[PDB]
C-alpha cells in the first residue's frame, strides 16, 4: 500500500467529513498561511495532530579553501551566514499514534 | 510571542473561514483519524502544509550515562526497546516557510 497523497487526503477527510472537497481545502490553506505569519512574527505554533511549529537558528559555516584531488584545482564554498529554518517536532499524541 | 495551541489555531481559522469552529475541530478530527489508521496499516501519508509520516523501526538503544557539560552533573538514560515508532521529515513548502 503505497503513500497517500495531500489531494487524496482531501479527498478522504471530504467523503469522512460529508462535505465540500473545496471547503475542505480552503481550511488547510488558512491554517498554512496562519502557521506561516506566525513563524514569520517568531511566534510558535502547534497543530493537530500534535505537531510543533519552531523557528531555529542556524550558525554561519565559513567560506572554504580547497582542491580537486585529481588535478589540483582549487575550489572554493561559499560562506553561508547565520540564517532562521523551521524546525517541526512531533509530540505526545503522534508519538502515541501506533499505541 | 507566545505560542498557538492547537485550540487556538481552530479559533483563528474558524475566523479567516468564517466557519463555526465546531466545524473546523471536526475536520481536523477526521485528518487525524485518517493518519492513524492509515500509518496502523503501514502507509505513508502527506498532510498540509508539507509533512511526511512514516513508520520506522526502532532497534533497541542500551541505557547510558551522560553529563551536563558545564557543570559534570550525570544524568541517566533509559534503556529503549525495539519498537514501532512514527517520524515526520518536513518538506520543501514547510522548510520555506520564513522565505
Amino acid at each position: 500500500k503505497p503513500t497517500i497523497t495531500k489531494q487524496e487526503l482531501y479527498s478522504l477527510v471530504a467523503a469522512d467529513t460529508q462535505l465540500n472537497k473545496a471547503l475542505i481545502e480552503r481550511i488547510f490553506t488558512s491554517q498554512q498561511k496562519i502557521i506561516q505569519n506566525a513563524l514569520k512574527h517568531n511566534q510558535e505554533v502547534i497543530i493537530p495532530p500534535g505537531i510543533k511549529f519552531t523557528v531555529v537558528t542556524v550558525k554561519a559555516k565559513p567560506a572554504r579553501q580547497g582542491h580537486n584531488p585529481a588535478t589540483g584545482e582549487p575550489i572554493q564554498i561559499k560562506a553561508k551566514p547565520e540564517h532562521k529554518a523551521v524546525k517541526i517536532r512531533a509530540l505526545k499524541p503522534v508519538h502515541d499514534m501506533l499505541n
